């Protein structure tokens, strides 16, 4: 169908297919168990932000690898489900599609996890050059492979250069893994978000140690942000004014899983909406507190 | 009566491969993963089928995509849907098995659906003509008794040349089934079992649980590396070795594979001792490979 020209927000990186089990004890090798329950679920970090890019109002695409087969069928109707658009999905002929699995010890909270197999390629510059850019407002990317996401940036980079200032694609950038390879991510992007678990690889303790450490690193003119759980979320822009918001932490703690995922698409869909950086903290911080209170993404509304 | 029913769960078996077994709290990236068709009923009919018997399947499913991979499984292979009970409530079953690589071993944690059992009902409503044996898979113990009395009626009715062989299944330790012992031409108990009742190799099991068998019947019990035995009327045990693989990789459904191996066997007019050699010789092929394609 027809998608009008800068009206889509689109989120680069992994999906997977979550299967979740809750068990009374771990299972011992070689045993037969029932478990208490289990959840088959959509996850992945791109993918969560699309979900909650849906549910904020925005048109919102996804791309990442994918192969062909039962377990892309169960993403491709949960990502619809959430009103993504999947359209521009990179399939692949080799590997599997990214499946998890997850055993959480009913009594001691413990999670076991198995982690999804490495055979699928990621995203390629290559992939990314068929796709045609002028449907896109805003593009977001995971940090995955760096050096073919690099090049990506430097298309999008390419695009711009082209366009009027309002017809300009804005572009986000999550390093969320201390993996090096990352770290030559912070270069791009007009918004840079790193993981508190990053900041602390680097040895910062603080979300203002990490952003005033790190800034140096971020192209001239971008924002960095950094969120800390219970204590809400710091930016950090040109103008060398660093911005906070406390958290807005809910009644209970029922589920934590994704709410990082939740404060990166907040913070994007309020700027991209032409709210201030001060203004998308809080928001980001708000949402991110409500699904905290939740389980998965129905009612962070 | 040509075909050999089973009468089971069939079960989607999601399958992590791994290097080794993880520990508590550990986060582990794993080697490979696959769907497969599972259910103790189901990896049978697998086997039968790829042994060249005509074979059929019975048990609930509720329709879905899932559904939909299994049925289309079943058909590659084969075998028999036609019996299928299919359900409205509950979906179907499945389960997250981890296979360690380093020595095959598998490890299962089930999510069982709510899905209604295969009843006396549905089954009183089959054509037993068609049959030449029927192996059931001990699970709901009150109306499978109801199941194993109907065979017999009917084979009361038939000359010797054509009754109906029987056989059962008692896998998990769970005193509902232990009726199941009772039944069945050709009684099959799990190592699990004969341990969770006191017995530590499979002769002390057979000779401490043949009182439980119906007259003329016998009773099997494998016990993975240490091969398999069987014990009948005449009072002589059989003992086969195992036939391991140099690599054992994956295990899973080795079990089905050594029931459904001895069934063929002894529906071909093989004696028991036969057999059991066969069972052990294509559950061994089985554990140095991947699913069940290659064993034949
Ligand atoms: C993100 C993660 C954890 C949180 N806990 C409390 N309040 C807000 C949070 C945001
Ligand atoms: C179960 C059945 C047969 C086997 N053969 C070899 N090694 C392990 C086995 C487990």
């Amino acid at each position: 169908g027809l998608v009008p020209r800068g009206s889509q927000i689109l989120c680069v990186g992994l999906v997977v297919l979550d299967v979740i089990s809750l068990v009374d004890k771990y299972p011992k090798e070689d045993s037969e168990i029932r478990c208490l329950s289990q959840r088959w679920q959509r996850g992945g970090n791109a993918s969560n932000s699309c979900t909650v890019l849906s549910l904020l109002g925005a048109p919102c695409a996804f791309m990442g690898s994918m192969a062909p087969g039962h377990v892309a069928d169960f993403l491709v109707a949960d990502f619809r489900r959430r009103g993504v658009d999947v359209s521009q999905v990179a399939w692949q002929s080799k590997g599997d599609t990214p499946s998890s699995c997850c055993i959480i010890n009913n009594s001691n909270g413990n999670r076991t996890i198995v982690l999804h197999d490495t055979s699928l390629p990621d995203v390629s510059a290559t992939d990314f050059e068929k796709v045609d850019l002028t449907q896109f407002k805003w593009i977001h990317i995971e940090g995955r492979n760096a050096s073919e996401q690099v090049k990506m940036l430097q298309r999008i980079d390419a695009h711009n250069t082209r366009q009027p200032p309002e017809q300009k694609i804005r572009v986000s950038v999550e390093v969320e893994k201390p993996r090096e390879e990352l770290f030559q991510l912070f270069g791009y992007g007009d918004v840079v978000f790193v993981s508190k678990d990053v900041a602390k690889h680097l040895g910062f303790q603080s979300a203002e140690e990490a952003l005033r450490g790190l800034y140096g690193r971020v192209r001239k003119g971008a924002v960095l942000v950094c969120a800390w759980a219970e204590e809400g979320a710091d930016a950090l822009g040109p103008d060398g004014k660093l911005l906070h918001s406390d958290a807005f932490p809910p009644p209970r703690v029922v589920d934590t899983l994704g709410a990082g995922d939740t404060f990166n698409a907040s913070v994007i869909f309020s700027l991209s909406q032409g709210r201030s950086v001060q203004e998308a903290l809080r928001f980001g911080c708000q949402v991110a507190g409500k699904k905290c209170g939740l389980q998965g993404f129905d009612g962070i509304v």
